[PDB]
C-alpha cells in the first residue's frame, strides 16, 4: 500500500535566563514551559501509538536540570511563592505586568482574573488568588487531571493548595529528562539536539551569507572572526546530547532552521548525518522543489524540507478553529498530498513546540488529543521517527549542490539583523569577540537576543537586553 510518511519534529528552546552576576533567573519561562509543555509534549506518547520527535537545544536542558535539582533562583517564581503579605510593591507590579501581557490567551480564561486586573488595590486573598491562578494558567496535561479540581475552584486558594501546586510542578520537572530518554529508547521518537546556544551558524561561519537572500542589506563590519565558535557551539551539544542520552546526535535542528553551504558543510563535518530545514530556503535553491523527498547534500548530509504550510497552520491557524474543524483540515490536506503523487511523500511538519499552545482553547489539548486519535486511525498515514525517515528505503530521493542561505523566517536573516538596533548588538558582540576569554561569549551568540532587539517595544525586552549585556561583560572577565 502507498503510504503518507508523517515526521513531526517538535522543537524545544529557552535562551539562558540566569543573570550570571547574581544567579538569579530574571524570567520564569523555562520554569512556565517546563510544567506545561516540556514534560507533556513527549508524554503525549504514553497514550497515542504514533511517533513524534524532538529537538531539545543544550541551554535549555541546562536550565531544567537546574530547576530540577532545586538550584534555580526564579525572581518571578519566588513572588509567587511568598505569603501576599511580604510581597514587594515592585513584585506586585510585575505579577499583575504579567498576568496582564498573558491576559487574552486561553490558557488565562478564568473568571477571577478578570475580576483582580479590573480592582483598584488588591487585598491578602486577592494577590493569592493572583499568585495562584498565574501558576494554574500553566498547568500542563499530565496535572490538569491531577488538579482538576484546584482548576475548578477558580478562585479563594490558600497557601497550602498554591505549595501543593508548586510542589507537584517541581515532581514534573523532574521526570522531564528522563521522559525524553525513555521515548527514545522505545523508538517512539527521535531526540535530536542543535548547536549549544541556538547560534545562527551561518552568520558566525561567513556574515556574507545574509546577502544571499537580501543583497542590499546593511550590516556592521565583522572585524573579528567566529568561525572555530560556530564549530563550539556544534561540539559542545554533542558532548551534552551524550551525557543525556547516551550516544552523539546524528540528527540535529539548524536554530531557525538556518542553513547555508558553509553550514551544512561543518554539521556533515561534526558527524550529523541528517537535518531539516525550511520549505522557502528549498525554493529559493532549486527549481524542481519538491518538499517530500530526501535530499542529499552533495551526496553527504541528508537534508529534509518541512512542509512550510502544514508547520505553520498549527503555528499560526488552528488556535483560532475550534479541535474537530482543524483536525478535520489537517487530515483532508494529507489527504490531498497522498493523493497528489505515486510514490509515497516524507511530510515534515517542524515547528517550536512549546510556544503555540497557550493561544489554543485548554492548551490545546482537545486539538492534539484529537489530532494524534485520528492520525493513528488512518491506515495510509504512517507517522516516522527520524532516524526511520533518514533510513527509509521506499521513498523518493534527489541530490542538491547548493542552497541560498537563509531561515525559516522568509529565507533570509533580517530578524537577527538589518537594522540600526540590532546592527548594534552584532557590534557590541563583535568587539566584545575580541576581547574574549570565556564561554561566555558563546552565550552572548544566541539567536534570541537579536530577535528581540529592534522591535516595537514590550514588556520584558529590558530583561533580554540586560542578560546580553552581562553575558557580554562576563564573557570579557
Ligand atoms: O501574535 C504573534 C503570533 O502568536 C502566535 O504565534 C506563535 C506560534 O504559535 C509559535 O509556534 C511560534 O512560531 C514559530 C513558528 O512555529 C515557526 O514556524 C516560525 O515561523 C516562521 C513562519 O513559518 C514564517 O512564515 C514567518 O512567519 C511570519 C508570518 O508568516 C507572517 O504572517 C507574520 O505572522 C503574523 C501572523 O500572521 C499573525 O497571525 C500573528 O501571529 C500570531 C499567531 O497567530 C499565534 O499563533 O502575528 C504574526 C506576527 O505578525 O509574521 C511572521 C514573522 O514573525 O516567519 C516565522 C519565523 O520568524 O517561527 C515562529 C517563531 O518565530 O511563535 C509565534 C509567536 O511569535
Ligand atoms: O512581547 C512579545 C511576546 O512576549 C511574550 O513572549 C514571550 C514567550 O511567551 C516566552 O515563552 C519567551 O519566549 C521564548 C520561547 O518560549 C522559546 O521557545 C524561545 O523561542 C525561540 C524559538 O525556540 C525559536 O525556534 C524561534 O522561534 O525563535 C524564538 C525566539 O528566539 O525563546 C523565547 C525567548 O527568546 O519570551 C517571550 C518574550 O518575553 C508573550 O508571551 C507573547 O505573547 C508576545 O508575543
Amino acid at each position: 500500500m502507498k503510504k503518507l510518511f508523517l515526521v513531526f519534529w517538535w522543537h524545544m528552546h529557552q535562551p539562558l535566563y540566569r543573570e550570571p552576576y547574581t544567579g538569579e533567573y530574571l524570567l520564569p519561562w523555562t520554569f512556565f514551559h517546563a510544567v506545561k509543555d516540556y514534560y507533556d509534549m513527549p508524554a503525549y506518547l504514553k497514550d497515542f501509538e504514533i511517533k513524534l520527535n524532538f529537538n531539545l537545544t543544550p541551554v535549555l536542558i541546562d536550565q531544567i536540570q537546574e530547576y530540577a535539582q532545586g538550584k534555580a533562583k526564579d525572581v518571578f517564581l519566588e513572588a509567587i511563592r511568598k505569603d501576599p503579605d511580604d510581597l514587594e510593591k515592585e513584585e506586585v507590579e510585575k505579577l499583575i505586568e504579567f498576568t496582564k501581557l498573558n491576559y487574552e490567551k486561553p490558557i488565562y480564561r478564568f473568571e477571577r482574573i478578570r475580576e483582580l486586573m479590573n480592582k483598584e488595590k488588591l487585598n491578602r486573598e486577592e494577590l493569592l488568588d493572583l499568585q495562584t491562578l498565574n501558576l494554574l494558567a500553566w498547568c500542563g496535561r499530565t496535572l490538569r487531571k491531577d488538579l482538576k479540581d484546584l482548576l475548578n475552584k477558580g478562585r479563594n486558594y490558600t497557601q497550602e493548595e498554591k505549595e501543593y501546586v508548586l510542589n507537584k510542578y517541581f515532581e514534573i520537572i523532574k521526570k522531564t529528562l528522563s521522559i525524553y530518554r525513555e521515548i527514545k529508547e522505545e523508538g517512539k521518537g527521535s531526540v535530536s539536539t542543535s548547536p549549544y546556544y541556538h547560534p545562527l551558524i551561518p552568520i558566525l561561519l561567513n556574515p556574507n551569507c545574509v546577502y544571499e537572500t537580501t543583497p542590499n542589506v546593511k550590516i556592521p563590519d565583522f572585524a573579528v572572526s567566529f568561525r572555530e565558535d560556530a564549530s563550539k557551539h556544534v561540539e559542545l551539544a554533542k558532548e551534552k546530547y551524550f551525557e543525556i542520552f547516551g550516544e552523539h546526535p546524528v540528527y540535529m535542528w539548524p536554530p531557525q532552521a538556518s542553513v547555508s553551504n558553509e553550514a551544512l558543510e561543518l554539521y556533515y563535518e561534526k558527524g550529523i548525518n541528517m537535518l531539516a530545514t525550511d520549505e522557502v530556503i528549498l525554493k529559493n535553491s532549486v527549481e524542481r522543489a519538491s518538499p517530500y523527498l530526501r535530499y542529499y547534500f552533495r551526496e553527504l548530509i541528508s537534508v529534509f524540507f518541512r512542509d512550510k504550510t502544514l508547520s505553520d497552520l498549527i503555528g499560526f491557524s488552528y488556535h483560532a478553529w475550534n479541535a474537530e474543524d482543524a483536525v478535520r483540515d489537517f487530515i483532508g490536506r494529507l489527504k490531498k498530498i497522498h493523493e497528489s503523487v505515486d510514490f509515497q511523500p516524507v511530510v515534515f511538519v517542524v515547528l517550536d513546540g512549546e510556544n503555540c499552545w497557550e493561544y489554543y482553547e485548554e492548551n490545546g489539548i482537545p486539538f492534539l488529543e484529537k489530532l494524534y486519535s485520528t492520525l493513528e486511525k488512518e491506515e495510509w498515514i504512517e507517522t516516522l521517527t527520524l532516524e526511520e525517515a533518514m533510513r527509509k528505503e521506499d521513498v523518493k530521493t534527489e541530490v542538491i549542490e547548493s542552497v541560498k542561505a537563509g531561515t525559516w523566517f522568509d529565507g533570509n536573516f533580517l530578524k537577527w539583523i538589518g537594522n540600526k538596533e540590532k546592527n548594534e548588538y552584532w557590534k557590541i558582540l563583535i568587539e566584545a569577540k575580541k576581547k574574549a576569554k570565556n564561554d561566555y561569549i558563546l552565550v552572548a551568540e544566541g539567536s534570541d537576543w537579536f530577535w528581540w532587539q529592534g522591535e516595537e517595544k514590550a514588556p520584558f525586552v529590558e530583561v533580554f537586553d540586560k542578560l546580553f549585556r552581562s553575558f557580554v561583560r562576563r564573557a570579557q572577565e
